[PDB]
């Protein structure tokens, strides 16, 4: 029986009076830790611990005790329960911290590996023991300063486990110089060309910053954002990028994004956007955005990063508009964006990213909005220099046969109009170039006409989000809409029908559009005053029925997700239904429209 033989090694370790004997026993008990743990765990563990408490004068036996404990605890779920047994006595963890003050390799290295495993398996509990132990975090931070690369590198992994989801420890590590030290490890290792140690440092940096407002502030106020610029100085290569270089650069971009996340306190993102402009980071990122031979996944992530760097920041938005591609007719980055978005051939995730970048370029940027719309107006301002305009590309996508391009172009245009009173009115002057035989038709009416043409649902959702955005807060748009006599009957007909579930969303959007045409109706068009439209709802469809159908939009499965996330990074083309900003409009208007409809007078 092994339970007995290991009991004899246990009693030797415990009772044996000479160091040499105890040591050979621990060494053998080690043999039985790998390939045989369970008894060793339940019968050797407290003796191995006793060797750590006594016997500290012999590095060799301590080494073996820790290697054996590592083997009891680590999984390369037995590992979980042995961890719980180990830490029952919290002094067992503080004893490990004491041992980590020793520099002898055979003590230090296994100590680091064991405490890392404990930390990975029972994070919150082990972290708490370390946090309240005097000098506990300090002794671990100092592992980064060990002369031996193997220890320093395993120290980074330990500190990932220590900092994970622990605000208090993250703040201590920041005060103890972690940002400078980790950035310097990355520089020395060669930035994104630096292999797995760089990846590990970047992961630790993410633990230090993600969901940590105080550390993001420390990062910014410590003038560390400028240290991120060299990371994106990639140019000598641009064909044979290793998988590890891609992994590193992806993490580096994610770090940039943490600092300008739309979910931060607004002042934090804004102040970081400014700092990124001042040290040349934004400019450097736009350089990779316009380079050649950048792997698809980096290109997409870089576009999504630049998006958040510019989002709502006038100086940065204006910088982005000044960026040109290196072509014989210089071509704005914005045009290069829109080309890709409506390119039926490009990868879906790239088309989504380019849409995000365009939305963020326009966000709170009335100047940019007016620049886009003005390319659609009969105004011979020298558009040449770049012959294809942003407006021409959006019209092409709007009326192309590809529903994805229809949706993206309609949403891109809605973002050009949103909260812009002037551009909503300007866009009403746009008349489509019609092909031979066809009568003239306004852009507004043509968008509307497409809704009754057997177009795909996706096409019609996009056009309806556009039309709702256009008419919202714009009585003159409402009048131009209502003045074409086909529009109200069409809307009431669509809403009144008893169609399948997928078609219900279109019905709901039709109800929103009809509601907008009541709520924002200035009663200047005798044919369709508010009371006439309301009586029409009652007769053709019924007031309660109207509201049920209006309610379909916000009750849709994908609506909740679109409302929470600004990024349009849908899983696949069939999920491309709702725009985030559009969800804000529905939230703003559904309630007040509902009240307007139920009102009697």
């Amino acid at each position: 029986t092994e339970a007995e033989t290991i009991q004899k090694l246990c009693d030797r370790v415990a009772s044996s009076t000479l160091l040499d004997d105890r040591r050979n026993a621990v060494r053998a008990l080690k043999s039985l830790s790998k390939k045989y743990r369970l008894e060793v765990g339940i019968q050797a563990m407290e003796h191995l611990i006793h060797v750590l408490q006594t016997d500290r004068s012999d590095s060799e036996i301590i080494g073996y005790a820790l290697d054996t404990l590592y083997n009891i605890i680590s999984n390369d779920d037995l590992g979980s329960q042995f961890t719980e047994i180990f830490i029952k006595q919290q002094e067992n963890v503080t004893l490990l911290l004491s041992l980590l003050e020793e520099f002898d390799f055979h003590v230090r290295w296994p100590g680091v590996k064991l405490l890392t495993s404990l930390l990975k398996q029972l994070g919150p509990q082990v972290q708490q023991i370390i946090l309240v132990s005097p000098m506990g975090v300090s002794r671990l931070m100092d592992l980064l300063a060990d002369s031996r690369e193997v220890i320093r590198n395993d120290g980074v992994l330990l500190l990932q486990a220590l900092t994970r989801s622990n605000g208090a420890i993250q703040k201590i590590v920041a005060f103890e110089n972690a940002f400078e030290r980790l950035l310097d490890i990355i520089t020395e290792e060669g930035n994104s060309d630096g292999g797995i140690v760089v990846e590990d440092c970047l992961i630790l940096l993410q633990n230090l910053l993600k969901n940590n407002n105080s550390n993001q502030n420390f990062f910014k106020e410590g003038s560390y954002i400028q240290r991120m610029k060299p990371w994106f100085e990639v140019g000598d290569e641009n064909s044979g990028w290793s998988a590890q270089k891609v992994t590193n650069l992806h993490l580096m971009l994610q770090l940039v994004r943490v600092l300008v996340s739309p979910n931060n306190p607004p002042g934090a993102t804004s102040s970081c956007q400014k700092a990124m402009f001042q040290c040349g980071l934004l400019q450097q990122l736009c350089t990779i955005l316009m380079a050649t031979g950048v792997p698809a996944d980096i290109l997409t992530e870089t576009i999504n990063t630049v998006s958040e760097v510019i989002r709502g920041c006038q100086v940065n938005q204006d910088y982005f508009a000044s960026v040109n591609a290196p072509s014989n007719p210089p071509r704005p980055a914005i045009v290069v964006l829109l080309m890709s978005m409506v390119n039926e051939r490009q990868p879906f995730v790239l088309r989504c990213a380019v849409l995000y970048c365009f939305q963020c370029f326009l966000y709170k940027n009335q100047k940019g909005q007016g620049e886009i719309v003005s390319t659609l107006l009969p105004s011979t301002i020298d558009a040449t220099g770049n012959t294809v305009s942003a407006g021409q590309l959006l019209c092409g996508g709007l009326f192309s046969t590809d529903s994805l391009s229809n949706w993206c172009a309609a949403v891109a245009l809605a973002h050009a109009l949103q909260e812009n009173a002037t551009q909503k009115e300007q866009l009403l002057r746009v008349q489509l170039a019609t092909s031979i035989g066809n009568p003239p038709v306004s852009l507004l009416q043509q968008c509307t006409n497409i809704l009754s043409q057997g177009s795909k649902i996706q096409t019609r959702v996009g056009l309806l989000m556009l039309l709702c955005t256009w008419l919202s807060n714009c009585p003159i748009a409402v009048t131009h809409f209502l003045h074409n006599s086909a529009n109200v009957p069409f809307l009431t007909g669509q809403i009144a029908e008893n169609l399948g579930e997928e078609e219900q969303l279109v019905q709901g959007l039709c109800a929103l559009l009809l509601g907008i045409s009541i709520y924002f109706n200035d009663n200047s068009l005798e044919t369709y005053m508010k009371e006439k439209l309301k009586q029409l709802i009652e007769k053709r469809i019924g007031k309660e029925n109207f509201i049920e159908k209006l309610g379909f939009i916000s009750k849709h499965e994908l609506y909740s997700r679109a409302s929470q996330k600004p990024q349009p990074n849908f899983p696949s083309p069939e999920y491309m239904i709702f725009d985030h900003e559009f969800t804000k409009l529905v939230k703003e208007l559904e309630g007040v429209i509902t009240k307007a409809i139920y009102k009697s007078s």
